[PDB]
């Protein structure tokens, strides 16, 4: 997150650290065995981090359970981000509590001028790299489609909206991949992409959580 604020610790109770290793993208915590991420982000041997604030440091409040499952989305085309979306199963049920807690799947899509919050522990810079120990917050808005197809054209699809700020300086960026843009309390995007971070009349482009609901609710029913 270039150009955000510190979170403060757990306020975020749905945001995962996937660690494969390291840390190397983040997810939202759905319901107690779980994760809505990006399909760019798939790997083997993935560890799913939650009630984390210092990626770092053993704090007291974290929950680490293997990956027993990742599915990516059977349409995900990895060349244009098309279907950006994985759900990853828990191998054990995470305990929820004020610091581990699921959010909720949209039922309506969110509209154009929504403030939104995202989230993540990637690079905070808009060229080099810094990457946070704290969990970083950027409130953004939704744009219109008219804003993101002119910014990026002929690649943004009905599965994609664009947030954040033309005028640069404020976005999200790798390793904040996979986690959560949410908006009036539901899970409506997914960090996927963008040319750089935080570049001017370049905004971050979402996969669009509300078109998957259906596939998202079918898949866990039985798995
Ligand atoms: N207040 C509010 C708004 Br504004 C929007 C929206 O962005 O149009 C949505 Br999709 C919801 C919802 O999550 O149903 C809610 Br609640
Ligand atoms: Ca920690
Ligand atoms: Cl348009």
């Amino acid at each position: 997150i270039v150009g955000g604020y510190t979170c403060g610790a757990n306020t975020v109770p749905y945001q995962v650290s996937l660690n494969s290793g390291y840390h190397f993208c983040g997810g939202s915590l759905i319901n107690s065995q779980w994760v809505v991420s990006a399909a760019h982000c798939y790997k083997s041997g993935i560890q799913v981090r939650l009630g984390e604030d210092n990626i770092n440091v053993v704090e007291g409040n974290e929950q680490f359970i293997s990956a027993s499952k990742s599915i990516v989305h059977p349409s995900y085309n990895s060349n244009t981000l098309n279907n950006d979306i994985m759900l990853i199963k828990l191998k054990s049920a995470a305990s929820l509590n004020s610091r581990v807690a699921s959010i909720s799947l949209p039922t309506s899509c969110a509209s154009a001028g929504t403030q939104c919050l995202i989230s993540g522990w990637g690079n905070t810079k808009s060229s080099g790299t810094s990457y946070p120990d704290v969990l970083k917050c950027l409130k953004a808005p939704i744009l219109s489609d008219s804003s993101c197809k002119s910014a990026y054209p002929g690649q943004i699809t009905s599965n994609m909206f664009c947030a954040g700020y033309l005028e640069g300086g404020k976005d999200s960026c790798q390793g904040d991949s996979g986690g959560p843009v949410v908006c009036s309390g539901k899970l409506q995007g997914i960090v996927s992409w963008g040319s750089g971070c935080a570049q001017k009349n370049k905004p971050g482009v979402y996969t669009k959580v509300c078109n998957y609901v259906s596939w998202i609710k079918q898949t866990i029913a039985s798995n």
